[PDB]
């Protein structure tokens, strides 16, 4: 069919290719064998770029920005672009690994009698057929529940309750806890029973007085199973969700697991038993997509990330969202872009503004968007907004030729080395202008050939660059003087290369053609 894009996961050895059909194909980065072919449950072009600074796979559809981390060495893709529902009657989608699917199916068929629960027949039917169909591809296989939120929640709660009643520690208890927590997140609409998930325990620590401790920090404390339930001012009261242990008056040398084990070796969580715990690793690996707009009505045009703890996106209506994507993907700031700004009204020398490229800069942090102003003439410019909010720090008019050459920005990437910013301009056959980061350009280059119009950028570590041109020729290159290292040519009529990526783990570059083939180029 066609791939149309590419990204690479270094923590894994998986190449995440988009497909012209809107699905995502994960193929092996060492042998090129297909590991999985999963549709993200999206609603338009599908984005899949893995971000290295944040260490997460950021998917984007026209409407929502999914952000899935890896778990147990794979990614759960079947619902990366599923957004939270509002009514319990709404059918949620929820994928489980084949192994966890077997855990749940067995514990339902051999361990408990949660049958007669609302919509139990649909649940068992889906699990059975999912496991039958799938009967290294196995490590990535999954089974997806498509069930009314209440059916899935009731069945998960029933399984948890019965597995807690029989008290026989079976693998299905954590799987049902994971299903329950995922549902809790899919319907956003101290309680000791809500601490079975690592995220809840972490959020409990908001008043932890020992932020200076090397090992007793809230993140490790929640990881070890503790949650903070202060009883008085400055009270460092940490209780385990399942153990019933309670600890106080911590010391700098304390380490969560150490104190937990010495103070209660019998805890099922400390022993590594199959408890109800839902680690942050499963929350991050299945968190639901999030709309940038307060309604999600618009289309998404930009999903630029920063070298920094931050992701950003822009919608066609001028609303821009910025997520503290460190772990929790909590929306950090949403603001509005208005072309009639004090900076823009001057730098223009009726009007509308459309953002087309985004980026955030780090070694005070700033959001650097690329915009096209449309009076009626047009002009591509840079826009430096604040984050730490919505105040347009600097509108930067690009050199004069962009006024009449009918160009719009198409990419903005931080320099491979840093302290430098490469901007690219295409027509609404292009320009590459390099700015020195400002803690007019410091360099410029013009491309004239219509078969050398850029169609991608990898910006290998002024570092290096690897693009793909309209002619289908990737031009692995160095930015110091713009020297072509190897303008590889498309294979066979010709099958034009459409994108490239670099495998930090295997050192072999990958190229993907429009036709959908994959070629390994050595460097």
């Amino acid at each position: 069919d066609g791939l149309h894009s590419l990204s690479y996961h270094p923590a894994l050895n998986a190449i995440l290719a988009v497909t012209s059909r809107g699905t995502i194909k994960v193929i092996d980065g060492t042998s090129g064998a297909t590991l999985q072919a999963s549709a993200l449950s999206a609603k338009g072009q599908v984005k899949c770029q893995y971000i290295s600074a944040v260490d997460k796979v950021i998917f984007v559809d026209d409407y929502a920005v999914g952000c899935r981390k890896d778990l147990n060495g794979i990614l759960l893709l079947d619902t990366a672009l599923q957004t939270p529902v509002s009514k319990q009657d709404d059918v949620v989608q929820l994928e489980l690994p084949v192994t966890e699917a077997q855990q749940l199916l067995s514990a339902c068929l051999e361990k408990v009698d949660i049958s007669s629960t609302e919509g139990y027949d649909l649940f068992i039917t889906q699990l059975k057929d999912g496991l039958k169909n799938t009967s290294k591809v196995a490590k990535w296989a999954t089974v997806t529940f498509h069930l009314p939120h209440h059916v899935l929640k009731s069945i998960a709660s029933a399984i948890v309750n019965e597995l807690k009643k029989i008290n026989q520690n079976v693998a299905a208890l954590p799987v049902a806890s994971s299903v329950m927590d995922r549902l809790s997140y899919l319907l956003p609409s101290v309680d000791r029973s809500l601490m079975y998930s690592e995220a809840n325990r972490r959020e409990t620590f908001t008043s932890w007085p020992h932020v200076g401790y090397r090992w007793a920090q809230p993140d490790p404390m929640a990881q070890a199973g503790f949650y903070h339930q202060p009883a008085s001012s400055g009270d460092d009261r940490a209780m385990c969700f399942t153990c019933s242990v309670c600890l106080v008056c911590w010391e700098p040398t304390d380490e969560p697991w150490s104190e937990h084990e010495r103070h209660s070796p019998n805890c099922p969580f400390v022993k590594g038993e199959h408890t109800q715990n839902v680690p942050l690793s499963v929350t991050l690996a299945t968190s639901p997509a999030q709309f940038p707009c307060t309604d999600g009505t618009d289309r998404i045009s930009c999903f630029g990330s920063g070298s920094c703890h931050f992701l950003a996106a822009a919608t066609k209506r001028g609303k821009i969202c910025i997520w503290d994507v460190s772990k929790l993907m909590k929306v950090h700031l949403k603001f509005e872009i208005n072309a009639y700004d004090p900076a823009i009204v001057q730098q223009l020398i009726e009007v509308s503004l459309d953002i087309t490229a985004l980026s955030i800069l780090q070694q005070f942090p700033c959001l650097l968007a690329g915009g096209l102003l449309t009076y009626r003439r047009t002009l591509p410019v840079l826009l430096l907004y604040s984050i730490k909010p919505g105040t347009l720090v600097q509108c930067l008019r690009l050199p004069k030729f962009a006024e009449e050459e009918n160009l719009c920005i198409d990419s903005i990437t931080p320099c491979a080395d840093g302290i430098h910013l490469l901007v690219g301009l295409r027509t609404c056959g292009g320009y590459l202008v390099l700015y020195k980061m400002n803690y007019e350009p410091i360099k410029i280059q013009h491309i004239k050939d219509p078969q050398d119009t850029i169609t991608s950028l990898i910006l290998l570590p002024l570092g290096h660059l690897v693009i793909t041109t309209q002619g289908g020729y990737v031009k692995i290159l160095d930015l110091s003087n713009f020297e072509i290292l190897a303008k590889v040519e498309p294979p066979k009529e010709q099958d034009t290369f459409v994108s490239v990526i670099y495998c930090s783990g295997t050192d072999r570059l990958c190229a993907c053609t429009k036709g959908g083939e994959l070629h390994f180029l050595q460097i």
